[PDB]
């Protein structure tokens, strides 16, 4: 067996196959940053540091020799427990279709909502800059006015031609600003078409980021880096309940500065 | 023969495949709820309920017993009876192409505004919660401007992305939600078509139902389960008439419920 | 891995075989029922009730429209937890032969007990009538003496050839009667004999009834219907103990009414 100890926990097949299936679709629904940053293989259990290249001078050893060590960023292990009720996955072999898998899904929205924060807004604990501070252009302020939307953003769009670069661009909006471009229409559509028309790239739901990111999805400027993909694992048992966890390691890059634009209340 | 009874009644084969004919058109017209539910294939005769896979605690049978009971489903079977005239059945051997079926065309709206209206709003004589009482997300007013009918939808789909639910949303409507918005027109286009263009699924008539519903199509969330099709069945003829009846057995079960918003009036 | 949890148990190959063997053992030596009723093929775990074909009258839908519920039985679950002994578990692989399988035999009989008065006296809470109240052929009773047993029993033949009905007809005892029968003795033969003379089918032992019971085997009258036949689960455990279950799943149905005779004291 390996660190999840999947068969110790007392759970069916079937009952294995529900919560998976929920886990993996409750977090596909919630991630954005998957969508426009390169997604490395996973790298193992074994891989702690992802290195940057770079070296940092030390003091010399002895007299004529010149140290410097190398510079790396390291993983962070991201785990979210939840706790399921064992009458709930005794209904699975039974054939119900309705049993509650509500942990399931906010254990999975909440390590959505942990990657997507980390990747755009960063962990400094884990020595992770986000987007919007590695961003080298000019952060814009979002309008009160839903109408008013379209015309930042098109101000955005300036800021990475005025940066040289080209590729897809992708736009990605909180909930309160995707919920409030949606809601609002001027002349048979909402906003969020007009939001459409401007870009050759998506408008992305992204309920974890505040404010607003455009950005260029030409490749090779943000990169996940992952050591092992989202699983689930086992801690303990009672009578009436299985703890379980999700858990997935990961660290982040940003390469060009430039590449992206952040937008504000 | 079978329980309908079909070759004791004086309708020639000619005349059935006109009533054939008339009834499964005039159903599926007037069905919109198997458009965006499941639909099982026919358990058959024999079927009489639907395993829920959850269990019912009853007063110990002895010492050191513990009993449950195993909860299920029923289905109900519903019968519309509807009266021909045997003049009309006789004109159609002659090659009379309008032999009055409009008893046949009543049977089937009232089956399929029967089940279209167990499906949605519930029959709880036969233990079935609709899905209006079924839904979690919150119930929303209909306004009286059918121009402000897309705001108040595109609300309902912020519940849903609120929800953590993917897949193609659809909108049903009530006939008289659905006459304002088609015969209402901004900038050359009904309001249904502004409604069609807020979501990835279909506008569908849905006369039956009171207000609107808004849900997805992904798959897995409601199930109607059906023991036996719409069958035509003889009940009995005198020397003017013939009646007959419509027939179909079902229930149906919401696994989700997360999954829909209801709308008022 | 299913409901039984079986490989999470702390029991040791031999000794499952061990537990597996002393409880059928046990549990077929207690069973009278299934020897005179017709025992179905199990359904499987999602299997919940079993449809009647009878219809139940419900409050009308709407106008014109005739509804009707199919009536079913549910099944019931029993269940009867027992606790091991884990030194009695150790001691089968080191090569013991006595290892305390008491409470083993103890739930085998409980669970044994159980499931005959259920087929024969009814379980109401689960809606099983028994036997005894399903006959309408005249209820006698047995008398104090042994040695006239054997003329009421004859008068209970008497019913079932007033009754019109077939078949090779098989008299079952409580354990006080097959006492009282066995060990009373006659011209060099106990009174059981005298009542082997009087029927083609089997004097059968029945621990768990009242009185006695005189009916036919010619098939088709009784019909248990098992979900899932009898099964050894795993529920928890301790350094000392494990606790551990038997359990099965059923219901009960007599088809007819006038097949059998019912005894009391």
């Amino acid at each position: 067996m390996n660190n999840l100890y999947r068969d110790l926990a007392p759970v069916t097949e079937a009952a294995w196959a529900e919560i998976e299936l929920e886990a993996a679709r409750t977090f596909k629904r919630h991630i954005a940053g998957r969508r426009v940053v390169d997604v490395s293989d996973p790298g193992g259990p074994v891989t702690a540091a992802v290195s940057t290249g770079r070296l940092i001078d030390v003091k010399a050893p002895t007299n004529g020799v010149i140290a410097h060590l190398r510079a790396s960023k390291p993983l962070v292990r991201l785990r979210v427990p939840f706790t399921l009720s064992r009458n709930e996955i005794d209904d699975v072999e039974r054939g119900s279709k309705d049993s509650d898998w509500e942990p399931v899904k906010e254990a999975a929205k909440k390590l959505a909502f942990v990657e997507d924060r980390t990747i755009f807004e960063g962990y400094s604990a884990a020595s992770i800059e986000g987007i919007r501070s590695a961003s080298s252009n000019p952060a814009l302020t979002l309008p009160e006015d839903p109408r008013e939307i379209p015309d930042v953003i098109s101000q955005a769009l300036s800021e990475l031609r005025l940066a040289g670069v080209d590729g897809p661009y992708s736009v990605l909006l909180s909930a309160d600003v995707y919920t409030k471009v949606s809601e609002t229409s001027d002349h048979g559509y909402p906003i969020r078409e007009h939001l459409n028309r401007l870009v050759d790239g998506d408008i992305i739901w992204a309920p974890a980021i505040d404010g607003a990111f455009v950005l260029t999805t030409r490749g090779g400027d943000f990169d996940l880096q992952l050591g092992t993909d989202v699983a689930i694992g086992y801690a303990s048992h009672d009578t009436d309940t299985v703890r379980l966890y999700l858990q997935e390691t990961l660290t982040f890059l940003c390469y060009t500065a430039e590449a992206s634009v952040a937008l504000s209340h």
